[PDB]
């Protein structure tokens, strides 16, 4: 799988690429993280990347012409099909049937925003999907790319409905606290499932 | 504020703690966030982090020695008062309610964990509270645990700088952003409504709220049901729906 990534901070991004399973994907060859940052495609001596919202009020946007030419480059190292993710608030509710149909793209683009996002404009010229992590707010789309593309990368081959039982492993006494007898005597999958029940009965429903 | 971390990848956090807000809230000491990793209280030449559950099955958990040592050395750094909380596929689901709780901590303890998690005796003894970032499968903690400190770091005082504090900007956190728009006043022969370059301030604000209603509606109508409207918000509405 191949993800464009355009990012402020494209730095951040190692955090993904360098570690775990999927800098693990990375150091395989099964995934491939590439990231422009918009400011490296300012023309002005102060690398300016935002710029004033029409209409007025506190906040700014992205500013357009540095954005776009980054999501350009980003496209052309794509090649056919690439489908264009905007990271917003706004987006469409991430959750694992969500992810499943994200990770039946051989390419993605994710776009990071910062400020208050994003001319209207981009969206219906760029953007092909919008895409939220949750309903929190965040100071940028980096994490939620970043987290995006962990989910996605565990559908890539060779990477790798109830509230889970407890479960327990040495030493056999922990802060007085004993292992249940059941466990350590046989199989009897329940009070495993007995427990997975009970839990999810008391917790959550 | 003061946030410990428990990873088996504390080099993630630089991700947070060098760059953006976060990491402008660190280089002006409003935002300090400290790592430690199990990996480093193991005793073994392989580094042992993982151990085999008592009545098997498949999945290994964290090893409990060299997972409540790094704990414990949090704890030690972080003093008086500090909440112990694991990331964790089946914790509470954050929301911003659950955002402006967590915020109210001066100091926290984050706990990641790897394979199918962690003893349930640690969770009775050294955790308390569990929490989850959404309904999507992660390989970690530690992108839960970054999403967590960006969210909670926008309440620190100062770290918003001299725009809005995070509790003003809450006072519009029920529905979904108008569109928005900047420079060129033509981009590929799209233009900017017109209202918005009218300067009629009241013009701009409605137009603006009804967008958003009308996004909300067809986005998100979830949020709009356990929602208090305003006689203009609901009037608004009405229009965006009949349009
Ligand atoms: O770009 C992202 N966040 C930056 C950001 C956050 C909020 C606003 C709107 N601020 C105006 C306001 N004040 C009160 C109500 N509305 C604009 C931009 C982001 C991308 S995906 C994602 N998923 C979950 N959460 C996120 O924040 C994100
Ligand atoms: O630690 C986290 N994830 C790792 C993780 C994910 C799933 C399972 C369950 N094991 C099932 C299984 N066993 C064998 C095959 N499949 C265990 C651990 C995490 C922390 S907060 C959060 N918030 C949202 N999403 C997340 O994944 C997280």
């Amino acid at each position: 799988m191949w993800i464009g990534v355009i990012s402020l901070f494209p730095e951040m991004f190692k955090a993904i690429t360098e570690f775990g399973v999927t800098g693990r994907a990375v150091k395989h060859n099964l995934l491939k993280v590439e990231c422009w940052n918009p400011r490296d495609f300012t023309f002005d001596k102060h690398k300016t990347v935002d710029d004033r919202p029409y209409g007025g009020g506190p906040g700014m946007l992205m500013m357009v012409q540095p954005l776009r030419d980054a999501i350009h480059t980003a496209k052309a190292a794509a090649g056919e099909g690439a489908k264009v993710i905007y990271l917003s608030p706004q987006g469409r509710k991430l959750d694992q049937g969500g992810v499943t149909e994200l990770a039946q793209n051989q390419k993605l683009i994710l776009v990071c925003g910062r400020y208050e996002g994003i001319d209207e404009r981009l969206i219906q010229t760029e953007i092909d999907e919008e895409w939220s992590i949750g309903d929190y707010v965040l100071t940028g789309g980096e994490l939620p790319a970043m987290t995006l593309i962990d989910a996605v990368a565990r559908f890539i081959p060779g990477v790798l409905g109830l509230l889970d039982c407890p479960h327990y492993t040495r030493p056999e006494v922990l802060e007085g606290l004993t292992v249940p007898p059941v466990l350590m005597s046989h199989h009897e999958e329940i009070r495993k499932w007995r427990l997975k029940q009970s839990l999810q009965r008391t917790w959550l429903r």
